[PDB]
DNA sequence: GACTTGTGTATAAGAGTCAG
DNA sequence: CTGACTCTTATACACAAGTC
DNA sequence: GACTTGTGTATAAGAGTCAG
DNA sequence: CTGACTCTTATACACAAGTC
């Protein structure tokens, strides 16, 4: 009602195990304040209590505090989230956490060994449910710095998509069984897949090298190639200015593309592992932009068309995680922040993480009710208020829809592309705005509800 | 009252000679409304209103739109007030306007001939009253752009400086001889002096290069160095951290200057024009850093100390236009803007110019009385509200003093060096906050007003 | 039980930014 | 160009609250 | 007076950003 | 890497409001 930012921190930080009591308490605390101001400093996080400021910056200056066990605590929370369905996917992708103040200097290789930007490589393992995908959260991250000296790495990089998987196993414990793996072609390595299966996991993969088919001698496009026609499907791909890394801006205009779907069973040479894959290639593709096409490889079934639809369905939400990294940096502020020493700035941004993903719940809250399912009849109040006059009859008066535009309107929002769909900023912006007007609203009443004369 | 935005909007903007009235009137309208968002989109000034926001768009890319009658609007607006005051410092400086976007092209050069980022290059007039040094606002506005062959230009750069005063007297008018014009060591051109003073016209400026004194055949300095010890005076240079073109990072730590005061009348060569001339500098100044010492030269009196160090105060006003600078760009967003074509940039970023002035303004206004000479009930109400426990014993309980505060502690403000001094991007959020907050206070009265429950 | 550790409150300043 | 601040880190006191 | 021009409302899309 | 949007610019209708 009151309170959720403080509700949503206790959820996700209530088990840290930190060593003290007052330490995961102090966590709860900072996140609270900084999810209600998420973006902002933590000063402005603060509202003016030097007692919070001064407890934050100890918080992240705190030498006996670890992210380890931060982004620990969040995770045993998604994980119990978990517990409530049946099929949950699991994203995985590598990001970058880019600093260039003094202690860059103390951080990791990002480019090159003369590049001012430094800091760290982040592999997470972001969970959603598998049947409205919503976001339920983060289930791992491994942070680390690269070296300079590339033989100066004690382990390739490569295996962070094993380490995930190890700790996701871990994390998930017997849930393990419900949960697919969806990964973009750099996971496309053998041992990758290999160790999947070894383990009875599910996965979907994208296929980036060349692999033959150990059972037609082919190569699995080629194979593919040859499968029936299971259908195909249709997107709309929308309009945008591109850039490229010469900085040549072209219009990318929009179009709907056709896609031909084909699945089968292949094995591949190594460990002559079998396993199922698909192929979705678009059909008489413009001269111009590049012709769509996905291979997959996975553990699950691909034999029927909706199988299959199924399988590019999952893969289509990998590009959530590209969602929830630019809610950390733009978003939340990750790369925003400025502490002067590796472990306080990583004790920062651990924290940022979940704010992220907040960020990202956030609108999937408003998404497809009556308003007051989510909101409460002050603020559900005071919203209509503030959108007198800009509902459109599409949005019943009253309704969970309603309450998203309108909100997502508080947001800025205008609807330039007529899609009807906000971005998750411009619902925070709008969230945010709500709550500030209501800070008012509420003020008044107090006055009035001890006998006072507002003017 | 309860419409300041629009109110100053039409102030500054009601004359603008835009050849038909609709247009002034939009004007007026999208100054307001950005005036109102300061920082923001258009988009979200538009506070949802698709009228609002077509209205603005079409406005700035209006063909019938003259941006110098726009920057003129605002500056006879300028002089007006200017009318109320006895002793005026007109600021002024050059400085730039950057774009990296593709309408950069079609801009002009900034730096190397190769460099992606292009624009304009801007000189311009600040106009302060000389008694609380307040600012009073834009006078002037030189915008250009720079060919990328210096051979291609018609004017040296240089005449800005004398380009600028004509046009100050001309809008001046009779008030001329109540200004006093200050500019940094760039403006020491002779020509520039000759012109001044053949105008009779009041000003200071820095010295760069050395010129010879001829009453006593030495350069200005040596000859200053001569003249009696006036006094002196003292000055709290703060600590701060700094860069150099290399990046190399130092800590610039506080201190106290002493600086020793000499003037004198002077002439030089060229016309054999004869003038004062002040020189500071600093005295056992620290092995580090470098040490103050300023020589400028003025129509002003300096013969006694008190005259002397007028002379300096006056010219250490010219780093407001330092801050207006800013104010415009990170402020008001200059550089933030996209429009996709020079005119609409150009049109789009002369209104922004009132609004930088207008943030500056915004902080003096609450600047050393009852609130309420300043706010209203309501506002005064809330606000009170709002810092329900933060106010200090300094502050009395309800003056402008403590509004001050109060807004600026809305804004985020902490006083991290105990100066007691908000940034003026602080008191801007503060404000916004409060009339954000306010939104709500009168939602609620209106409600509660019309018979209606709150819950 | 003996020995740290966090809080809230004060005072101070180094580090960083965008403006020169 | 003689800046004007905010963000970050730090220390002390008197007590509170934790750990081993 | 005859001939443009702005508004508000609709529909469409190119340009730009930060994330790959 | 099979994006997901916002900011900017544009056009039409039916009228309103301006200019020469
Ligand atoms: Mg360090
Ligand atoms: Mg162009
Ligand atoms: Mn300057
Ligand atoms: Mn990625």
């Amino acid at each position: 009602a009151l309170h959720r930012a403080a509700d949503w921190a206790k959820s996700v930080f209530s088990s840290a195990a930190l060593g003290d009591p007052r330490r995961t308490a102090r966590l709860v605390n900072v996140a609270a304040q900084l999810a209600k101001y998420s973006g902002k400093s933590i000063t402005i996080s603060s509202e003016g209590s030097k007692a919070a400021q001064e407890g934050a910056y100890r918080f992240i200056r705190n030498p006996n505090v670890s992210a380890e066990a931060i982004r620990k605590a969040g995770a045993m929370q998604t994980v119990k989230l978990a517990q409530e369905f049946p099929e949950l996917l699991a994203i995985e992708d590598t990001t970058s956490l880019s600093y260039r103040h003094q202690v860059a200097e103390e951080l990791g290789k990002l480019g090159s060994i003369q590049d001012k930007s430094r800091g760290w490589w982040v592999h997470s393992v972001l969970l959603l449910e598998a049947t409205t995908f919503r976001t339920v959260g983060l289930l791992h991250q491994e942070w680390w710095m690269r070296p300079d000296d590339p033989a100066d790495a004690d382990e390739k990089e490569s295996g962070k998509w094993l380490a995930a998987a190890a700790t996701s196993r871990l994390r998930m414990g017997s849930m393990m069984s419900n949960v697919i793996a969806v990964c973009d072609r750099e996971a496309d390595i053998h041992a990758y897949l290999q160790d999947k299966l070894a383990h009875n996991e599910r996965f979907v993969v994208r296929s980036k090298h060349p692999r033959k088919d150990v059972e037609s001698g082919l190569y699995l496009y080629d194979h593919l190639k040859n499968q029936p026609e299971l259908g195909g499907y249709q997107i709309s791909i929308p309009q945008k200015g591109v850039v490229d890394k010469r900085g040549k801006r072209k219009n990318r205009p929009a179009r709907k593309a056709s896609l031909s779907l084909r699945s089968g069973r292949i094995t591949l040479k190594q460990g002559n592992i079998t396993l199922n894959a698909v192929l979705a290639e678009e059909i008489n593709p413009p001269k111009g932009e590049t012709p769509l096409k996905w291979l997959l490889l996975t553990s699950e079934p691909v034999e029927s068309l909706a199988q299959a639809l199924r399988v590019i369905d999952i893969y289509t939400h990998r590009w959530r995680i590209e969602e929830f990294h630019k809610a950390w940096k733009t978003g939340a502020g990750a790369e925003r922040q400025r502490m002067e020493e590796p472990d306080n700035l990583e004790r920062m941004v651990s924290i940022l993480s979940f704010v992220a993903v907040r960020l990202l719940q956030l609108r999937e809250s408003f998404t497809p009710q009556s308003a007051e399912t989510v909101l409460t009849p002050d603020e559900c109040q005071l919203l209509g208020y503030l959108d007198k006059g800009k509902r459109k009859r599409k949005e019943k008066a009253g309704s969970l829809q309603w309450a998203y535009m309108a909100i997502a309107r508080l947001g800025g929002f205008m609807d330039s592309k007529r899609t009807g769909i906000a971005s998750w900023g411009a619902l925070w912006e709008g969230w945010e705005a709500l709550q500030s007007k209501l800070d008012g609203f509420l003020a008044a009443k107090d006055l009035m509800a001890q006998g006072i004369k507002i003017g």
